[PDB]
DNA sequence: GTCGG
DNA sequence: GCTGATGCGC
DNA sequence: CCGACCGCGCATCAGC
């Protein structure tokens, strides 16, 4: 991390705008960046030569300089100060408060723990298991103990159906020593873009891993997509391991190559990815990559037999799961 | 907040 | 109930 | 200058 203190600034400003400002694009802008900055193989010196960065302009460039004269922004030091920005900033980092909800209880008062733990009938479910595990869902998980999770899940949907294929995407995927939390791609034969010839492929697999108390508590659960709670078993006499934060996506057996591009991101190279498929008349989402036509309208489905196919619709050399890390 | 048409 | 918008999260 | 900014699942709420 040649430019930490840049990109650590940056992302600060980012969160700035997308918790209290509620301004998404300049959160996106800061975001993008942070982000071109972060891979920079230079060690910078002025703003001027981040300004050649594109998605760094005028007014970071302005920033960077200030930044790298007196090691401070004070844009940053007054946002700092201010108790409903920190309250703010504070409360979105509960898992299911976001932008509106917590300015809301920054409104009735409520805007600590403390205050949290004696108003949880005013939380939603989410949000409740947001408070509950706290503590848990900010402490990252070692790549180990991400094997040992790999190696639980996989086992369990076997048991369910030999049929099943589970594959752990995001950060793992792109081979992190560290996951902010796991992420599950989940493929059934009798589940394609054509029919869904079973009923209950989540639930069934939710079902099993709840049944072994791996899942331990649900956030939220659709027919396709399972977010949650789950636990390392721990040894006789030991510590229990934090509770970690799962997600399952349930995607169409056909359409697995958009859906593993998908989910093993990171999220600013897909958004940076999807942008240029933009720009070279393409539309990507986790199912399908579609031309666009001249109205501006998705055309139909483009065949995909990896996920290189992908990268070679839009004119992108491939790129490893490992330098996806943006 | 940055950028391409 | 459904539909569409909005909030939140991936 | 200025329109456009990735794309979508689930939970919630208003309006009908
Ligand atoms: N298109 C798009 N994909 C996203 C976005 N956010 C996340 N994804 C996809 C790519 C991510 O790698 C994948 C899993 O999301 P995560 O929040 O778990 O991130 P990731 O595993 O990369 O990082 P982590 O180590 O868990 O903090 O979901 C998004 O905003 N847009
Ligand atoms: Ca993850
Ligand atoms: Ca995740």
């Amino acid at each position: 991390t040649l430019n930490g203190g840049i990109t650590d600034m940056l992302t600060e400003l980012a969160n700035f705008e997308k918790n209290v400002s509620q301004a998404i694009h300049k959160y996106n802008a800061y975001r993008k960046a942070a982000s071109v900055i972060a891979k920079y193989p230079h060690k910078i010196k002025s703003g001027a030569e981040a300004k050649k960065l594109p998605g760094v302009g005028t007014k970071i460039a302005e920033k960077i300089d200030e930044f790298l004269a007196t090691g401070k922004l004070r844009k940053l030091e007054k946002i700092r100060q201010d108790d409903t920005s920190s309250s703010i900033n504070f409360l979105t980092r509960v898992s299911g408060i976001g932008p509106s909800a917590a300015r809301k209880f920054v409104d009735e008062g409520i805007k600590t723990l403390e205050d949290l733990r004696k108003n949880e009938d005013k939380l939603n479910h989410h949000q409740r298991i947001g408070l509950k595990y706290f503590g848990d869902f900010e402490k990252r998980i070692p790549r180990e103990e991400m094997l040992q999770m790999q190696d639980i899940v996989l086992n369990e949907v076997k048991k369910v159906d030999s049929e099943y294929i589970a594959t752990v995407c995001g950060s793992f995927r792109r081979g992190a020593e560290s996951s902010g939390d796991m992420d599950v791609l989940l493929t059934h034969p009798s589940f394609t873009s054509e029919s869904t010839k079973q009923p209950k492929l989540l639930h069934q697999v939710v079902e099993q891993l709840q049944k072994v108390h791996f899942i331990t508590d649900t956030l939220s659960k659709g027919e396709t997509k399972f977010m949650g709670v789950c636990q390392l078993p721990s040894k006789n006499d030991e510590k229990e391991y934090p509770h970690r934060r799962i997600d399952i996506r349930l995607i169409p057996k056909d359409q697995y190559y958009c859906g593993v591009l998908y989910f093993t991101g990171s999220d600013i190279f897909n958004k940076n990815m999807r942008a240029h498929a933009l720009e070279k008349g393409f539309t990507i989402n986790e199912y399908t990559i579609r031309p666009l036509g001249v109205t501006g309208v998705a055309g139909e489905p483009l065949p995909v037999d990896s996920e290189k196919d992908i990268f070679d619709y839009i004119q992108w050399k491939y790129r490893e799961p490992k330098d996806r890390s943006e």
